């Protein structure tokens, strides 16, 4: 049995409206009112576009649902009006349908994001430290209204570096916590995924998003994008454990009681954990700094539980500038 150490209760003290999405009743606005530019992304639920608000002639996004759920979608609805306002949540401006196919689409505000793949390989030790600050003030803040994101990768993570701006985005994978509920592991995406998907742990918790974090501070610290490069849900374990090592998996597997899939256990294997420090060279060196380290291997651990929180997260001494220079 396992449980959140912090902000377990959240939804159980908060009336029950907040996050029984299933009772919303979704408010329709305008379609007309948003005239697509071009196409700018897209996902397996669906189609975004850079787009225009013909009131304000100022720029948005339109997402455009592909056929889901009416459950599915009243969640990420509920979490996006539940969310909006707070630091570096991506705003939820209005939700639209197609009136004859029904065809749904949300309107977000506009960010002048730089692929990752292109601006993080430019940023310098701070920019790193000042972004993944802010990415953290996000993830406590929705963890602190009982919600886990379930997906943060950087493509989740758009960032205007001109304007320094940060916008954790597509809460489309998220769900509210409840002490002690039984999750899909389906979620999360490769290369991101904690242990506990992994192993088919379900009572998992808003510490899931800090494994993932992890992985996306590894990625930059250590200039290797991404970080476990493995290709399906068993590779992606064994990844793991060649760095982390056996060990520690195993430690983890016997306190949860948890026992592999017999041809999971055989491909994971044996091995020795592998200093961070072993993935330093001449691309990183100028970012490995000691503090980095600490700060990435308590982030990166098997036990879920163990993992520092959003919270705890931000208080530690390898963001001390970053939170000096707010402080003032
Ligand atoms: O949930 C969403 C929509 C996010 C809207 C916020 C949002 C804000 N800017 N933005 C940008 N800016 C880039 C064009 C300059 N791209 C995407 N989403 C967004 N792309 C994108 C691509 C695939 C999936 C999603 C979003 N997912």
């Amino acid at each position: 049995m396992s449980k959140a150490r912090v902000y377990a209760d959240v939804n159980v003290l908060r009336p029950k409206e907040y996050w029984d999405y299933e009772a919303l009743t979704v408010q329709w606005g305008e379609q007309d009112d948003y005239e697509v530019v071009r196409k700018v992304g897209r996902g397996k639920y669906s189609e975004v576009f850079e787009g225009i608000n013909v009131n304000n002639n100022e720029k948005c996004i339109i997402k455009i649902l592909k056929p889901v759920k009416k459950k599915k979608i009243k969640r990420e609805i509920k979490i996006l009006q539940n969310l909006c306002g707070g630091p570096n949540i991506v705003k939820l401006l209005d939700i639209v349908r197609d009136q004859h196919s029904k065809t749904p689409s949300l309107i977000f505000e506009y960010v002048n994001n730089t692929d990752f793949k292109v601006l993080y390989p430019t940023l310098t030790d701070y920019d790193i430290r000042y972004y993944i600050y802010e990415l953290l003030k996000a993830l406590d803040y929705c963890h602190s209204q009982g919600i886990m994101h379930r997906d943060v990768k950087p493509h989740n993570v758009m960032i205007d570096h001109e304007l320094r701006k940060l916008r954790l985005i597509d809460w489309g994978l998220a769900e509210f916590y409840h002490p002690g509920k039984e999750y899909n592991v389906r979620v999360a995406s490769r290369y991101f995924k904690g242990p506990e998907l992994l192993v088919d742990l379900q009572d998992y918790d808003y510490s899931l998003d800090m494994w993932s974090l992890g992985c996306m501070f590894a990625g930059m610290i250590f200039r290797k994008e991404p970080f476990f490069y493995g290709h399906d849900n068993h590779d992606q374990l064994v990844k793991i454990a060649k760095v982390l090592g056996t060990d520690g998996l195993n430690a983890y597997l016997n306190k949860y009681r948890i026992e592999l899939d017999p041809q999971l256990e055989a491909l994971v294997g044996r091995h020795s954990r592998k200093p961070w420090l072993k993935f330093m060279n001449a691309d990183n060196q100028h970012l490995v700094s000691p503090e980095a380290i600490d700060f990435l291997d308590k982030l990166l651990r098997y036990d879920h539980q163990e993992r520092l929180t959003a919270l705890e997260a931000m208080t530690h001494p390898y963001f001390q500038q970053v939170r000096a220079a707010e402080n003032s």
